[PDB]
């Protein structure tokens, strides 16, 4: 599964002002990523608004992106749903597309049982039908708080070739890395990208990537050379954004600085996101300028 | 809104072999509430397993509901999901179909802002057109946690006329007693129900009241009556149950029990909920054969 | 749990009065005292989380004791909470106790470091033995704490040899009605005032609490009321018992509620011990006037 | 304050104290690990914290464990004084006796159990301070245990109170500690949790402080030096080290594993915490032991 080591970008999913799906903008955004040298994308994760679509739209996300981006880059399908039938629709989807791999969130809302997660899993690992599975673990926005033990048994089922690891926990991210040295083992918290790679990441998913891709590659290489000031001062410059981005709203944020670089047409979430308090509009529109300047 | 205080089943969602909308079932179940004397059923709710169906799934359970049961007890449609459009494309449909108010959980998985929340319940209610809103307050499953001041903005809003309060904090219940003396404020744990009331809720709303609402009838009587014993004789009993459905699990508990009294073809939850240990058949058969002899 | 069965009711949580230096005010301790008992409480619970223990040396707290028995020993009910971190420390103290005649002791699961399960079991059982008799009153508080034991960890506590009591301040009245179903004969102090009718429906058969020191009579109208099956006096008077909690709350509950026994003539200095700070000076016409209030109910 | 603190920067263990077979102090054994502490080349000692079971001490017998060691380490190593209690009154008398003995600072958790305001907080770290008579404080924040949870706001400031010099930050935000970093550019900033000591350091602590430096600190003094120089593969090596120790540790119970096996290295005699720490399962003897040796 190492084929799918790397820097991929939590693509988000453009909206127009009726709420519809901006299929135009999504094209633009992934040519973005490819051009940005992003090393592949996540489909209808969390940062591409899953949970506010249906499966319908889900798979029209999935289907263009096989278009613009298939063979390019590496391409993983979130097709998490609390639902296990749905999961499996999109799973199927994923497959028809083309698409390197899936990728699922532990159900959320219900408790469920470990061994249902786990029959979960397996579910959607057959419909996916040889495409590798990607385990998202999102304590924080889950509910599901799974034990090391449990993180172990999910990563080894059948068909299972790499852990998305939404948590800031770096000393479970050391002990994950150090049961499982093949794993393809992404950071999921990009404010901490430098440190879960030093931990044990070998690569990260990331909703800021859509913007900055190429300074998360820096910290990347900066690292890789043993070149720790780069890495610090790339993390930082990285934290800055965040900051920005938590203070706006992050996809809601993100999406406005790809209207101010012409990429995106109309930066709205879905309901019930608002839109971005003009108060922060400045900033937002200098950070884009800042950016295209960058690249 | 006064019309609809009172004891309202949250109706379970019976589905078949290929976890298909079991309508036969369905039909049955309502009938067998409506015989138990209920007041009211409240349709698509968590206890419905509203967030592992489709919207379309969700509008077809509210029809045949409503076929059956329109005219006979109080119906109220849980309409909510994460995203608002959703959530008001179910309420224009409980419109549609006779329902007597809509109800929205509050939306979940992503955090979303205070006013944000409240903006969603507005659009609902717009969409509604006219059916009073019945706030659904979670927060151990939404991780959405209200302060009693979001609580009173959220209950006053216009066409609101209810909340259903899913939470254990009965400072709180009495809080907002005190400060909405007409509100119909639901208690929703139910196994603190006699309690609840005594703090200030005058009514409930649950999932095992499917197969012994006489028994919350009967501790609302009591209390009314001054029978504090008869009211605590009877929380027992129900916190007896519960107990037990807490161990099997408690909607495919309820079902299972439900299969026993010849009213649910298959017991079964959706995937992933898992089925029933087989070890406690015995004391789930147990269980409605006691049951049935109570009414 | 039929030994114990004579601690059952309603207990101030008293106060630990200061002075001005922070030291003991042990004058306005004997009229604190006093005024519990002229009001009517079934009984004082001394040195608990309401007593500010977690501020004392257990000097201190050995002081405050040995005053409570002097004033109050043979005409209400006494429990000494003798609870600390340390096993030995709390044994120190369940050792004063006993020396000063208590007809109670009790306990907090002890805090800030993790311990077992078995670890706490035994903490209890080392108390209970320096108690030397007195029967035990295990203090669970979650919400302080941080220990969060299961309905099962709790079963085996409170059945423990030397166990007459629970104090439950918790407001999970699921778990109330589960401890009294299965211990019909348990005495069980509901712990949160502002849910003390609730609590009783569910289970509890009395309580003890901060807030009993400027209103205990409410609390046992609640008790009276519940008994003769008048729930619309019980609501009544939990609504007012919430009124006055909703405004200590947000002045500060112990230091709001030594600022209430000021005014009325019990406490000379309303202070806290640091890091408690003092009342927010807008709040003194709000309590002066509940103490008005109060005097003349 | 943190220009004239950075003094303090480096590793520093957190002592354990040890208890004789009556529970009382084994002053004779504690005198020994602050030489077995002193001889790994530890940049300081933290006394009287969380690690030094500072909650089941009295003061005097605070007071009496940094006498003890003031005799001992002062001059030699850096001296940090754990002088928080609960009670600002307690607290302050701990900081005038660290200052009598000589310490270099002290330091205080933020006060638990009961819920304090910001202010008080604030006021709280104000009146230590006075007390320490011109000791820097380390503000010690530990939300696992204390309960105090604190926005990045108030920690700024708290961190700039006048007197504060330091932090012992053990959170496993590493977020907030690079944006702590961020914001403070010469604050003395200590990674508290030992398991990512590298990517604390990483993220911005330009030093740490912790209870396994105990038994080998010497490791944790490794990774500072790996990333200086920009060689972060032996960083992670010794990194990962550490938490195939800290994991039996934390198996066992962590201070009393510790004891256990400073009892093997002949260290420590009596091998207890105080009740109600209950003794290491006697399953786990053969790990511990086999750990002792490994290490010496
Ligand atoms: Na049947």
């Amino acid at each position: 599964a190492t084929n799918l080591r790397g820097v991929m970008a939590a693509l988000l999913t453009p909206f127009d002002q009726q709420q519809a799906l901006d299929k135009a903008s999504l094209r633009r955004l992934v040519q973005f990523n490819i051009q940005q040298g992003i090393d592949g994308l996540y489909v209808g994760g969390s940062t591409g608004e899953a949970f506010v679509q249906s499966l319908s739209e889900r798979e029209q996300v999935l289907e263009i992106v096989a278009e613009e981006a298939k063979g390019k880059i590496k391409l993983i399908a979130h097709v998490g749903c609390v639902s296990t039938a749905e999961s499996q629709q999109l799973a199927a989807s994923a497959k028809r597309y083309g698409f390197d791999a899936v990728s699922a969130v532990t159900p959320f809302y219900y408790p469920f049982s470990f061994e249902e997660h786990c029959d979960h899993y397996r579910a959607i690992i057959d419909s996916a039908d040889g495409l590798p599975m990607v385990v998202y673990n999102i304590p924080a926005l889950s509910g599901v708080k799974l034990t090391l033990d449990q993180i172990n048994t999910l990563v080894t089922l059948p068909g299972v070739g790499a852990l998305k690891q939404t948590s800031g926990d770096l000393y479970q991210m050391e002990q994950i890395r150090r049961e499982h040295p093949d794993l393809v083992l992404y950071n999921g918290y990009d404010e901490i990208f430098a440190s879960g790679l030093l931990a044990g990441a070998d690569g990260g998913i990331g909703s800021t990537y859509n913007i900055m891709g190429w300074r998360y590659q820096g910290i990347v290489k900066a690292l890789k050379e043993g070149d720790i000031q780069t890495a610090q001062k790339l993390q930082t410059e990285c934290n800055k954004v965040i900051d920005l981005l938590i203070k706006t709203g992050v996809f809601r944020g993100l999406k406005t600085v790809l209207h101010y670089m012409d990429v995106v047409s109309v930066p709205l979430c879905r309901k019930p996101f608002g839109p971005v308090d003009e108060k922060y509009l400045p900033e937002l529109k200098a950070l884009a300028q800042q950016l295209m300047q960058e690249r």
